[PDB]
């Protein structure tokens, strides 16, 4: 059994995250870090993104985790070219283009190169497709969290005032039950979530603080708001972390009988979750170079067995 060769490109969250669950894979070697600083806390070699065509017979697939926002859309392309790829890029309304650029690179170098994995994009992309194919006439939502919105927080620590914060958005119990019946067709997007706000101020502006929030357009205005002022003690101890979850409903109705597939994660830490998953589909996009294939493919088109260590007539003699 020779191992994947496998790299991690780009030491934040998600790369500290995957680095740590290699070792709870039995079929992966971890080969080193690139990256663009050149001290990180860790004994795993480092090495510098820019000599990653140096190593290129050295490693079999690239785990990009660097930010979605600007360095994915550049960068990504770059590395399809010296092994396979697994990206968890989420602008959804990128990625088409994000897989034609990557596509069209890891053709070229007879890659494979697996892109926008995780949870979501990722395994609710998945149920969202199967639950729709399914079920015919259908009806369909996807609710998240409950969970720390870093948008959303970053909007709270920038009201002056503001020590620390943080905000979770938590879908609304009432918006699940009608989408689980049927009948949440006519819901905006004001009323299947609530957020739920954790500020950390001097009590003297607790009063304007608090009407900032709620009338902050955009972030909080429409929604249900809860505020809470809490000790820089209690923060530190219960708000530092990074959870998140959400649920994929799907109804249907096939001559006057309801179907109801729901989707749930609960997540005690994202990147843990994420990694994960961008692990899972490397070991997919490895398999998928050696049946002789090449190119940019989404989630949606690996045979699930592909994920999995273990061979195909183990799975299909237990779990099927
Ligand atoms: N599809 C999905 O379900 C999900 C996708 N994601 C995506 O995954 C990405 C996760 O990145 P994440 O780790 O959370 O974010 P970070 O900002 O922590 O990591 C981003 C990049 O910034 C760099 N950097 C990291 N820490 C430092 C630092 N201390 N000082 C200076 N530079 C630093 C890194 O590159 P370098 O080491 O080279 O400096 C790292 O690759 C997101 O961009 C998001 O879009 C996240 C969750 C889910």
């Amino acid at each position: 059994m020779t191992n994947i060769r496998v790299a991690i490109v780009g030491y934040g969250n998600l790369g500290r995250s995957v680095e740590k669950l290699i070792a709870k894979q039995p079929d992966m070697d971890l080969v080193g870090i690139f990256s663009r600083r050149a001290t990180l806390d860790t004994k795993t070699p480092v090495f510098d993104v820019a000599d990653v065509d140096k190593h290129a017979d050295d490693v079999d697939v690239l785990f990009l985790c660097m930010g979605s926002a600007t360095d994915i859309p550049e960068q990504a392309p770059k590395f399809a070219q010296f092994a396979c790829t697994v990206d968890t890029y989420d602008n959804h309304r990128d990625i088409p283009r994000h897989r034609q650029v990557m596509n069209e690179a890891a053709t070229a170098a007879g890659n494979v190169a697996l892109v926008s994995t995780g949870w979501d994009p990722g395994m609710f992309s998945i149920n969202r497709v199967y639950a729709a194919a399914v079920l015919a006439e259908h009806q369909q939502h996807t609710f998240w969290g409950p969970g720390l919105s870093q948008g959303h927080s970053d909007a709270l620590r920038r009201i002056p005032g503001v020590q620390k914060a943080v905000q979770y958005t938590l879908p609304s119990e009432d918006a699940l039950e009608k989408a689980r019946r049927g009948e949440a067709g006519d819901l905006t997007g004001k009323q299947t979530h609530k957020r739920q706000c954790f500020v950390v101020a001097d009590a003297a502006d607790h009063e304007r603080i608090e009407n900032d929030i709620r009338t902050m357009p955009d972030y909080f205005v429409g929604y249900e708001v809860e505020v809470n002022f809490i000790d820089e003690a209690t923060f530190d101890s219960e708000h530092t972390g990074m959870p998140h979850g959400g649920h994929v409903i799907t109804t249907g109705d096939t001559g006057g009988f309801n179907h109801t597939v729901e989707y749930i994660l609960k997540l005690d830490r994202n990147p843990d979750f994420t990694a994960s998953s961008q692990i899972a589909f490397g070991r997919a996009a490895h398999r998928m170079k050696q049946q002789g294939q090449s190119g940019a493919f989404t989630v949606l088109e690996v045979a699930p067995y592909l994920l999995s260590p273990e061979n195909l007539d183990d799975l299909i003699a237990r779990d099927v």
